[PDB]
């Protein structure tokens, strides 16, 4: 609710082309298809093949910033990105070579920031997952077995064995209800009362495990990335030790691209920003283009008024952002700093129009 | 648990008539229907057409408070509210013109406060959504493909292709279990063990993303709306800087209409209110009708007793509300303020009966 | 994890008999049933009828504590508890009179504490529910309509109309997958990708609304009930103002019945209790039976050792309970109090064996 | 995200063999099976039978640490682990004796730490569960009955009775959608709009109850286990009373085995550890092998740089772990301690290479 995410977060074309490329598959997977578009898209693999391959050697030029780096992750796919299709071309003479389009599926995951964020936490809490995962199977066969006791007589063809019922168990447990094979008697139908009760409580916990400390990491992502952009601010030599931890939870940093809008004039003022790198377009008679290490919004927040200028992204600005309460928190936190922002709330009244 | 929401929050008839109006459709959508009610409700569109159209020009009289405003949202539908039916009337000579009742569906969303509250946060966290949304498709085709490996032999008609299985994937993943086409062999049935495990963990996170910071905004909605109604209180010149942030999290403001009940006598006392605008009906021999900027409940909360008066909404009062703990928090926070509320806990003992 | 809930929380037989009573119904609901047990359980209604009716007049003796009370809730069912069966007996001459066993279903809800706890919060946040509830219908017909566009041609019998598709919508949206009627074409199957994505995000929020502030009330239930049992403690004249709010979040009060066990000797010490009313059985050579207003566990918690005595519930004791951390929090909070609990950690070493 | 869990948390073979053992069952459960593997795995039961039985007497040698212990839980299964198969061998002459493989299912739960963690909390909050559990049945039959009103006429074979509809209720309520028997008329289809609305709100709460305070226990598990490993640190005589509670929430302790990696050189520095028992392999020219009661990472965290040494687990080290923010919190908390870690950030610059 408090950030301007822009400049094509889904940026690199190395990520983009997996999407159209994998859609190239399915037309091959269909009988009664004409040969025209059949191979027309077979070329398109050669495009992305050639394309990453065009990118590839530029990547293998790893003399860029070659001091200390760990690029086994980023490189691990680029290698097989072009090898597996190639060997797939020959040894699999039949068209099924295309079935090695399971390969590009990591290329999104190659430069997927937020995916290492995933795997980071699983190596702290999977202790729980396993204890639940076993317990999932505990309750699985504890319950899956109870049906073999019964309907083997009159449902051999469906419940004539154990894993036939283990199948129904997870489908009965995992919120699903396929609806191919269901009991007929009373007592087996009694038991389902506890099952959904169970699995919705189990995944009541288990899926809860994920977002539980995941959110900590994501709420932590807003700090580890953002104890940076702190000393750049010429004002933050005086902030107390315990002051920052209180604040940086809410502060997020994102970038705007050149030419974009930042805050349009007249809209209801509801946030202020901290600039640390780039330049803006403060729409005034004398445009007050503040460069790295600035801020704006106090004019509207102390007043509770609409915007005083159509600030637009003159350049690619690495931004921060902030709403009132947390700035009211700051204004409440120290009278030492509200002095200058009071002055700034008067300086920028004349300095917006003047130089 | 701590608020009196009244005075028709679902107030404007501009919102109301979409509901009965869209129910006008379906009778047209049915064969063997008599022409009587067929067109009788076709009039009802002309009503709401004429009705908003009656409202319309009053809205187009936007000389009301015409200083600085941003009404592209509110106006954007009112325009098409009457145009699309009109052009639909002619060019679509067949009755299908009624199928442009997809149009009024924004009219609720026109004056839907709490909907801009929705779209506000999606422009901060959709960074996550996309990284998950891709990852959803990662795990989709990563898994959806695994079945084409197998049942193409004996299920051409069901699993003779890829998207036929991508269909089963999300239905298998998204908690659903339609139950049209399911495997027959072992290994494909092995794989589903990880799928519900996955999708319930995925949406274990993904849907968790929404309420996660949504609640922050909603918990923030109780402040941005409510740093107002603060200076109006003649007592709050002394409240410390850090004091307010602690408090306003719990305080919500709502309005009661005239004639309604506020707190009935004899009921178990469990909350106190802050009045800031309007008037009440304090049921005493001399009704102590306190106007803008007052409060009541301390008589019962310090004592832990039932109500001392049937306070009823004499007028449309913009209210606040508060339970003990957070007032006990206040009584615990400063002895300076408990002095006067101690006195008030004696003044209103005589002043309730007297003038 | 920190409480001894005992003494039959599901206590009153006024609640108990709805369960066996409503099971009396179904045998009537079955053809080819013998008349023996048919009416044998028809008597059992007359039992519970007579039983509550036996209880009834004792309840109508409301001269007990008749000072100021609000018993429209508790009485509202007792009235109809016996009237509706009675009038049902005559005017419904056929056996269907039994179908007015929808009546007792409130009798559990009569003395269901934790149910007013439910309805309390819905009158603060249903503002959200409605805005979502409309939005549910927004997304309902926004999406439900999209299918009538398509399969009316080849699925008249299933998708020949709108509400026929509104049916499929919520079943498609609400996590269900019945599996009676599903599309055949591509584009309609494209759309479901957003639906489960939607409804799991919608109820990603909407059901989240409930537990969100519900938990606040339940976490608040541990205070409003428990600012009581505070002044009874002869030690708590010195606790700071801000000290209590920190503590009472964790403290829960429950009751143990006479004869029960409280803490068995030798088990790993992990909690301490505060007694405020009743008496115990501290298993020592001289049983140190401490009455109202006492505590125990510090002997094991400061030491981190097993139990020093088999404390058993000599009487019906209204208890409290506490784990270390929050007592370590207290020991960390003030050196003034750890003095006496240090002494108590030596007094009860000799005083447990001696008198 | 902040811990190195290693050394085979799923360690004891007493837990391991339930998994392969119970898979021994199903081949017996299948007709047209050859006798070869039929009994070949019947031996494998005799293995695990003999195996635990081999383990058994060693366990019955409970003279190890025989001072004060509570091993009714751990022993309770070991007894029946070998008895039930044995009596099952004889009295059940037919092969169905194998159906007493419901017995080993507790052996995982025998030494399942994190399972007593489960049952601990259910004895504090099941107050809620019951009030909801009744309420589940309230809403069950309140709604399940509504259908018998209607389709008994034209669906005797499906809705000719009450529990036939109670079946459809939970399946309709519990997110499932089996899809065997569904209404045909309008009004019964109207009602489902509230059902999924209900059950997703009900389990919106009910399953929420579990993770709610479960997480408290699990978040508490990181303290009760970890007020230990505190006094061992020779530096923590000066930490303030309120300081520790702030910290130990994040700190988790786990063990690494000998030979493993701890932090590899060159990787991005993102955490620091506290050693309290064992020894390491700090990869330097003079390996600075610090034994019980040490730490490392400050060199990278104050600098924000990659790793300064390939620390590898020389021995089985009981570890702690910590990220910056919470150490920045510590560096922010007291200047008294940053002095020595400043010095340590210079001592280990020379002392890493030197001795
Ligand atoms: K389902
Ligand atoms: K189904």
């Amino acid at each position: 609710m408090s950030v301007l995410p822009f400049l094509r977060i889904y940026a690199p074309l190395n990520a983009v082309l997996a999407a159209p490329g994998l859609l190239a598959v399915a037309a091959l997977t269909i009988p009664d298809m004409s040969g025209r578009s059949r191979l027309a898209l077979a070329a398109l693999l050669a495009v992305i093949w050639g394309a990453y391959l065009l990118q590839l050697a530029a990547t293998l030029l790893k003399r860029r910033a070659g001091v200390v780096r760990d690029r086994t992750p980023k490189i691990a796919i680029d290698v097989l990105a072009v090898l597996v299709p190639l060997a797939a071309f020959l040894l699999d003479g039949s068209p099924d070579w295309s079935l090695y389009c399971a390969v590009w599926l990591l290329k999104p995951l190659r430069d997927s920031t937020f995916f290492p964020v995933l795997g980071r936490v699983l190596a702290n809490e999977a202790r729980n997952l396993i204890g639940v995962t076993t317990l999932f199977g505990v309750v699985l066969f504890a319950v899956a077995l109870a049906a073999y006791v019964i309907e083997r007589d009159i449902q051999p063809e469906k419940f004539g064995s154990i894993p036939q019922a283990m199948w129904w168990a997870v489908v009965t447990l995992s919120t699903t209800g396929y609806g191919d094979t269901i009991p007929q008697s009373f007592a087996g139908r009694v038991l389902a009362g506890a099952v959904m009760m169970s699995g919705i409580g189990i995944f009541g916990l288990w899926a809860g495990i994920l977002a539980t400390g995941f959110y900590q990491e994501v709420r932590r992502g807003d700090f580890v990335r953002n104890w940076q952009l702190v000393a750049a601010v010429p004002l933050f030599q005086k902030l107390g030790p315990a002051v920052l931890v209180e604040i940086v939870r809410a502060l997020r940093a994102r970038t705007v691209p050149a030419g974009a809008v930042i805050c349009r004039i007249g809209e209801p003022g509801d946030r202020m920003f901290f600039v640390v790198e780039g330049s803006v377009s403060v729409a005034t008679p004398n445009p007050v283009e503040l460069g790295p290490g600035a801020f704006f919004g106090e004019m509207a927040l102390i007043s509770g008024e609409p915007r005083s200028a159509t600030v637009s992204a003159a350049t690619t600005v690495s931004l921060l952002s902030l709403h009132s309460a947390d700035f009211q928190m700051l204004c409440s936190s120290s009278p030492e700093i509200a002095e200058i922002f009071r002055k700034t709330a008067l300086e920028r009244r004349g300095a917006a129009a003047s130089a």
